């Protein structure tokens, strides 16, 4: 590859003290497709093979969950809030290098306490959505070292699709549903939802829909519960999946206002359906396999299109669908 | 070169319509000592050896004249305002590539009516100061694609300030005038003012002070005004050198509430002393030798600072001093 070797060769040196001193920051920046999450891999195989003692960490839980079987050399995969304590107490000066991933909702706040001894490597994309209140990251107004990746690197639709949208960005002219259905045909990965997803549950593969809040995805979820599981005795079922840490999937063991929050994998707890749901909470969580709904993304946003669009064809991981 | 190889190859196949079509949009981003004006000698004459017909297009026209210089096989060195007709006619159709230069202070509406058939390439420096009114150059947030230079690569003096300028930027400690006496020791390139640059100007060489604006500049420039011209009988004196096109020096042939101004080289016509100036108007012009007033800069601004410092330390080209 041509820009991957390039970003590596360099922070593979920025991390050995090879270059000047006194800089704690880095910069990936790949869009899609590139090895903005790839490369990484052989970053801390090759730092772990080197002797350092290296944290792979991301602002959600998902994300770190995913990272854990995309990068299984790592030594400290936790939450951006646990690596400091910010919220039990501060790990981080025990490590030498901390890789931080899916930067681009990470608020100022996480720069202003990202101080620490070790070398901070930031991975993020400028494609996708801003932290809420606020315009655009701050880890891209990075003065220290930067790199960069835009290719679409490696017969695909999920990705093309999202390189589409990118290119109808820069230039004026919008994007319409006929230029999806005239761009998705023949590749048939997407299908230009609460009984087909239903069928989807009951053979146990779960998805979900990328419409808004507050107005959609709660008819889109009660829907569901009901067809589900046609009699509604509880509001929760046991061995249901649930959603609220923050934005962590647990399971469902038993109920009793009481019930109880199987959390993590063996940790048993006492004490948001995982269907119906909204782009802004899929940002870094990928959620495997997802259907967008068309019909709520073209028609209350105005201006965020094409960047609403984005972060959310790039969210499902084999299989897109949209509704119109 | 690690990074002006890998910028360069990828540049001159986006510009070959090599990549995929309808990219109307790069980027460089430099920061200093790096080719941000190296490589595109290569690059325009790379272009101009293939049978292209490329301009060379700045926001402002010293920096054009410089250009001029570091660019000789270019074809239409202009402002970009009159690369569009944009304030006669638009002869950007008659190209075929645009490379846009110090886009660092380019506004939103540079953007909006960059159009055209042409690709246009951009090159700018996230790390010096926006433009007015604006928090970070639109043209950093370009969604196409993307190249990035950071090296300070190429016993210097001149550049090693603003290295050490950015590198306290990204960590909290400041820097105070006993760490510029401290880094400025040895070196010599630094001299850590009225009658001083007087004397220049009697030998012939001509300077500046990056002063703030609308408390000092003045009384920076009716001193140097008085004692290079010991008798005061007109605002102006045959043979001066004037500033105000926008920010092009002119020269006085002749006074008359008249005067005479010869623009250009040969361009006599009819119809701002150059001596003390902001930084502001000194962003893309390089203006030489320039003498640096720490006591201005130090003492008002308590937020810009390490970016007001950048973008002042790199206007001279082979002289600086910063004087307390």
């Amino acid at each position: 590859t041509s820009d991957q070797e390039n970003a590596l060769e360099g922070m593979k040196a920025f991390c050995a003290n090879s270059l000047d001193k006194n800089w704690p920051a880095a910069l990936l920046q790949g869009y899609a497709g590139t090895g903005k999450t790839t490369l990484l891999g052989v970053l801390v195989s090759s730092l772990v093979e080197k002797g350092y003692k290296v944290a792979v960490t991301a602002p959600t839980n998902k994300a770190v969950s995913v990272l854990m079987e995309k990068v299984p050399d790592a030594s400290c995969h936790a939450t951006i809030h646990s690596l400091l304590g910010l919220a039990g107490t501060s790990c981080v000066n025990d490590f030498d290098v901390v890789i931080v991933d899916e930067c681009s909702m990470i608020g100022a706040d996480l720069l202003s306490m990202i101080r620490g001894r070790p070398k901070f490597i930031f991975v993020g994309d400028p494609a996708q959505l801003p932290p809420v209140n606020e315009i655009f990251s701050p880890v891209f107004r990075s003065v220290g070292l930067r790199w960069s990746l835009s290719k679409i690197v490696r017969g695909n639709a999920i990705i093309d699709l999202s390189a589409e949208i990118r290119l109808k960005s820069e230039e004026g002219v919008p994007m319409t549903l006929e230029d999806i259905k005239s761009i998705l045909e023949g590749k048939l990965e997407a299908c230009c939802l609460v009984s087909a997803l239903t069928h989807e549950w009951k053979e146990g593969r779960d998805s979900r829909i990328l419409a808004w809040r507050n107005a959609t995805v709660d008819f889109y979820n009660r829907a569901i519960f009901s067809s589900l599981y046609p009699d509604a005795t509880t509001p929760f079922v046991p061995g249901q999946t649930a959603i609220v840490d923050t934005s962590e999937e647990v399971t469902i063991l038993s109920l009793e206002f009481l019930a109880r929050v199987q959390r993590a994998s063996g940790e048993t707890w006492t004490l948001r359906h995982p269907w119906a749901m909204t782009v802004h909470k899929a940002q870094g969580s990928t959620y495997d396999t997802v259907f967008v709904d068309w019909n709520d993304l073209r028609a209350i946003p105005s201006d965020d299109f094409l960047r609403i669009l984005y972060t959310a064809v790039t969210r499902p991981s084999r299989y897109l669908a949209i509704c119109h």
